[PDB]
C-alpha cells in the first residue's frame, strides 16, 4: 500500500492543483491482475497534461514514496516515456529493500531526450499476492543530446509482470531485472551477482 508523493503523479491526492473530483483517494491499490489498467491506472489517457517536474539531462532528483504498508520490500524502476506510455525505458533500477527507504535519488542521464514524458514508478511488492504497483507523473526534459529513437534504442525496456502476460514474480523470491541499465540501486538480499528472476518468455 505505498504510492509516489513526488513528483506528483496524475490524479494524486498531494497535488494542489489536482480537482477534489479527480484525486485517486486508492492510489495505493495495485494494477488490475488482467492488464486492463496497464500502464499508470490509464490517467495518462484522460487528465489534463500538467508538469509536476522539470528535469535537465545530467542533473540528480529525488523522488518520493509514501503509504502505510512495504509488504517486506521487493523491487522497483524508475522509467521514462517519449509516448504517452506505449513504452517506457528504464533509467534506473532498484533491486532489492524497495520501498522500504521512501526517498530516492537518481541521475537523469545525459542523452535522453527533451519535451513532455511521462515519468514512471513501478514496485514488485517482496511478501503477499503476487502485484504490480505503477504511478507516472507528467514531466517534461530539457538539455538531452538523444532522440526519442536513439533513447528508445540505448535504454531497457520497463520490466512488466502481474499483469495477465505470462510473466509472474514469486512470493519470497527477490525480483532482480534480467535487464537493469547502469543506474542500479541493490538493497534487501540482492547483489551485483545475484541472478536475473524470474525469467519471462
Ligand atoms: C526532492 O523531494 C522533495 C519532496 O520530498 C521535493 O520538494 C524536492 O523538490 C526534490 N528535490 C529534487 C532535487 O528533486
Amino acid at each position: 500500500h505505498m504510492e509516489m508523493s513526488w513528483p506528483y503523479p496524475l490524479r494524486s491526492r498531494f497535488d494542489p492543483q489536482v480537482p477534489e473530483e479527480d484525486i485517486d483517494y486508492s492510489m495505493t491499490s495495485p494494477l488490475n491482475s488482467d492488464g486492463s489498467n496497464f500502464p499508470c491506472k490509464g490517467y495518462q489517457t484522460n487528465t489534463p497534461w500538467r508538469a509536476t517536474a522539470q528535469y535537465t539531462a545530467g542533473q540528480t532528483y529525488n523522488m518520493t514514496i509514501t503509504g502505510s504498508a512495504t509488504h517486506g520490500g521487493g523491487s522497483c524502476q524508475l522509467s521514462l516515456s517519449y509516448d504517452n506510455g506505449k513504452t517506457f525505458k528504464v533509467i534506473q533500477s532498484m533491486e532489492g529493500g524497495c520501498p522500504l527507504v521512501s526517498k530516492y535519488n537518481f541521475k537523469i542521464p545525459g542523452d535522453v531526450a527533451n519535451g513532455q514524458a511521462l515519468f514512471a514508478w513501478t514496485w514488485y511488492n517482496l511478501i503477499g499476492n503476487r502485484e504490480l504497483y505503477m504511478n507516472c507523473a507528467d514531466v517534461v526534459i530539457s538539455g538531452g543530446t538523444g532522440t526519442p529513437s536513439s533513447f528508445e534504442s540505448a535504454y531497457p525496456d520497463l520490466f512488466v509482470a502481474n499483469v495477465g502476460n505470462g510473466c509472474s514474480t514469486v512470493e519470497g523470491r527477490e525480483t532482480v531485472f534480467a535487464n537493469p541499465g547502469d543506474q542500479v540501486i541493490y538493497g534487501g538480499t540482492v547483489t551485483p551477482s545475484s541472478p536475473a528472476f524470474p525469467i519471462c518468455h
